[PDB]
């Protein structure tokens, strides 16, 4: 009986790795979303004091990840009936506001999936992503 | 005379670094932006086969530097006339229809704090967000 973790949560009521719905929508062109479930990938501080949360779009099916910017999702533990898999390159930022409700949650392994993915989408690895 | 780099691009009209103009607009709630200057922090392939494009959001003033999610940018070489601030926190992600005009250019330095305070903003350091 000790308490590392609470009951409910450390103090963010939005936690990394845990699937909100967000009202995507009103995307710009080509801007793929609605009102869909999102990735929450965003850092502990900008749950904290910043009014905006930086997510990735959730899409059930679309392409096999055969690039470094699709990730899939077990349908099992994700909740769906199928393997879902998250675009690190379709992604955004939404101000709290947008998110709507926590649906699902993220296994540690697809954090590194996501994470890292992303650095590869963005091309911010730690490499260099001229050196691969 | 030996063309490394030719007299136009790479290939990718897009170039990481290259400051372009953006409909930010139709932002959602508190998402901060309309047309303004944004941040190409994109990877290299993105711009090849993804109409997609990731950027952060260029401010003029807002708050000093003292958030690592915050980063300033020289005006003499930014070309303003004033020291510019990029939030890292306040991103999103415009497909190339959004993309008005090559305006700016970051230097190797800055690419370093863009990268870099990008992956505390997104909590994904490649050391983990835990461990500082």
């Amino acid at each position: 009986g000790s308490s590392h973790h609470h009951h409910h949560h450390s103090q963010d009521p939005i936690r990394r790795g845990d699937v909100y719905l967000a009202d995507l929508s009103p995307v710009q062109g080509s801007e793929q979303g609605g009102v869909r479930p999102v990735v929450i990938i965003q850092n502990d501080t900008g749950n904290k004091y910043s009014p905006t949360v930086i997510v990735a779009a959730i899409t059930g099916r679309i392409n096999k990840a055969k690039i470094p910017t699709h990730v899939e999702i077990e349908k099992k533990k994700y909740k769906l009936d199928k393997d879902s898999v998250i675009l690190l390159e379709q992604i955004r930022t939404l101000d709290k506001k947008r998110l709507k409700e926590k649906l699902t949650y993220l296994s540690d392994d697809k954090m590194k999936e996501v994470d890292n993915a992303l650095m590869i989408s963005l091309g911010l690895n730690a490499v260099a992503h001229q050196k691969n």
